[PDB]
C-alpha cells in the first residue's frame, strides 16, 4: 500500500530529478499531498503552468482564505498575500515598479564596484571562498540597499530574518512574526527619516506626504519597504547562487563567456530557464470549477504551478537540459511567472546576474567547485533550493 505522492520532491537545486520527465508525460496534472497534509494539483507541463498563470480564477490571493488547502503555512500577515494588489489599488505600482528597474544612474555601476569589492576581499583571502554567502548574497543584500534608498549597514540585519522569512513551514513560525514585526518597525522609520530621499523608500517617502496618497496607509507603505526588500533579496541571491553552480559544472560554457561577454545576456537568460531556485510549486486557490488537461479543478481547491516542469517541457524547449544560447524563444520560460502576477523586479534580477556574472568570470576565469558536488548541503523546508555553503577555488 502506498502513499499519495508527497511534494516537492527533492531539495537538491543542481539537478532535476528525472521523476519530474515522467510525471510530465504520464500525468501532467495530478493530485499530490502537501507538507500540511493537504491536498493539491500538481502542474508539470509548459502548456497546463501557462493555462494556470493566465487565468485569474486561479487566485494567489485567495490561497491566504481560513480554511483553505495550504501548500505551506503564511510567514506574512494574510493581506500581504495581495501585495501587488494592494499596491495598484493605492495608486502606487507605477512608482514603484519605476524604482525597481536597473536603469536609475549609477546603479549599474555600483553593482559592479561591489561586485568587484566582493571579489577582491575573496582573492586577498586565498581559496576556497563561499560563493554564497561571500559574494551572492552580500551582492543581493548591498543591491537591495541601494534600489530602496537605505543605508548600506542596515543591510544585514535585515537579510538574517529571510532563513526564516521564506521557510516553508507545515505550521506558523514564531520567529517569522517577531522578525517581520521588528523590519516592518524599521522600515516605517525609514519612512520618517528626513535623510532617506533616494530608491524606492525616498519615493514612497515623498508620495506618503502628496495629498493625492493622504488616505493610503502607513503600514501598506512600510509593507512595501519589507516585502521588496525580503522578495528581491532571497530571489536574487537564490537565483545567482544556483546559476554560478550550473556555470561552474560547465566548463566550455565558462570559458565561452569568459571570452565573449556579450553572450552573457542570453547565458543568464538560459540559466534562468534551467534554475531551480524555486522549492515549491507556485500555489494558486480555485475560486472556479475549471478544467486543467483531464481533470476538472474544483472551486477551492489548491493548485501548484511548477515551474521547472514547464522549463524543462521538451515539447516547448527541445533538448531542455542544455543551454543554447541560440534559441528560438529564449525569453518565453516561466522563472519569472507569467500573466498577473510576473515578476516585478524581473530586469533588476536579470542585470544582477548578468553583472555578477561578467564579474565573477572576469576576476575568477578559473572558477571551479572546491569540493565534490554532492557535497553540498542543500537547505530543506525553505521556499528557494540553496546550498548552505558554495565553496570554490580558482
Ligand atoms: C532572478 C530573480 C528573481 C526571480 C527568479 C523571481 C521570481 C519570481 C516569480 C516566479 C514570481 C511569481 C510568483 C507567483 O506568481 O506566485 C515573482 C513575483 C514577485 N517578485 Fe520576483 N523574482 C526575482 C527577483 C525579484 C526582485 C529583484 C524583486 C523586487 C525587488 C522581486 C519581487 C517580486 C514580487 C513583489 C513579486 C510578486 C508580484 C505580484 O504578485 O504580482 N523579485 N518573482
Ligand atoms: C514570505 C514573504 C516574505 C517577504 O518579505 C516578501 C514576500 C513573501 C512572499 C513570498 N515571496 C515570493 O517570492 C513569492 C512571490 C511573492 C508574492 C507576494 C509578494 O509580496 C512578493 C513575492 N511568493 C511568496 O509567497
Amino acid at each position: 500500500a502506498t502513499v499519495l505522492l508527497e511534494v516537492p520532491f527533492s531539495a537538491r537545486g543542481d539537478r532535476i530529478p528525472d521523476a519530474v520527465a515522467e510525471l510530465r508525460t504520464r500525468e501532467p496534472i495530478r493530485k499530490v499531498r502537501t507538507i500540511t497534509g493537504a491536498e493539491a494539483w500538481l502542474v508539470s507541463s509548459y502548456a497546463l503552468c501557462t493555462q494556470v498563470l493566465e487565468d485569474r480564477r486561479f487566485s494567489m490571493k485567495e490561497t491566504a482564505a481560513a480554511g483553505a488547502p495550504r501548500l505551506n503555512a503564511l510567514t506574512v500577515p494574510p493581506e500581504v498575500v495581495n501585495n501587488m494588489g494592494n499596491i495598484a489599488d493605492a495608486g502606487l505600482r507605477k512608482a514603484v515598479m519605476k524604482a525597481i528597474t536597473p536603469k536609475a544612474p549609477g546603479l549599474e555601476q555600483f553593482l559592479r564596484d561591489t561586485a568587484n569589492s566582493l571579489l577582491d576581499n575573496l582573492i586577498t583571502e586565498g581559496a576556497p571562498a563561499d560563493l554564497r554567502n561571500d559574494f551572492a548574497d552580500p551582492l543581493a543584500t548591498a543591491l537591495h540597499c541601494k534600489v530602496l534608498g537605505i543605508p548600506q549597514e542596515d543591510g544585514p540585519k535585515l537579510f538574517r530574518s529571510l532563513s526564516i522569512a521564506f521557510m516553508s513551514s507545515a505550521d506558523p513560525i514564531p520567529a517569522a512574526k517577531i522578525n517581520w514585526d521588528r523590519d516592518i518597525e524599521y522600515m516605517a522609520g525609514i519612512l520618517e527619516n528626513p535623510n532617506i530621499t533616494t530608491g524606492l523608500m525616498g519615493e514612497l517617502s515623498r508620495l506618503r506626504k502628496d495629498p493625492a496618497y493622504s488616505h493610503v496607509s502607513d503600514e501598506l507603505f512600510a509593507t512595501i519597504g519589507v516585502t521588496f526588500f525580503g522578495a528581491g533579496v532571497i530571489s536574487t541571491g537564490s537565483f545567482l547562487t544556483t546559476a554560478l553552480i550550473s556555470l561552474i559544472q560547465r566548463p566550455q560554457l565558462r570559458n565561452l563567456l569568459h571570452e565573449k561577454p556579450e553572450l552573457i545576456p542570453a547565458g543568464v537568460e538560459e540559466l534562468l530557464r534551467i534554475n531551480l531556485s524555486f522549492a515549491d510549486g507556485l500555489p494558486r486557490l480555485a475560486t472556479a470549477d475549471i478544467q486543467v488537461g483531464d481533470v476538472l479543478v474544483r472551486k477551492g481547491e489548491l493548485v501548484l504551478v511548477l515551474l521547472e516542469g514547464a522549463n524543462f517541457d521538451p515539447e516547448h524547449f527541445p533538448n531542455p537540459g542544455s543551454i543554447e544560447l541560440d534559441r528560438p524563444n529564449p525569453t518565453s520560460h516561466l522563472a519569472f511567472g507569467r500573466g498577473q502576477h510576473f515578476c516585478p523586479g524581473s530586469a533588476l534580477g536579470r542585470r544582477h546576474a548578468q553583472i555578477g556574472i561578467e564579474a565573477l568570470l572576469k576576476k575568477m576565469p578559473g572558477v571551479d567547485l572546491a569540493v565534490p558536488i554532492d557535497q553540498l548541503v542543500w537547505r530543506t523546508r525553505f521556499q528557494r533550493r540553496i546550498p548552505e555553503r558554495l565553496p570554490v577555488l580558482w
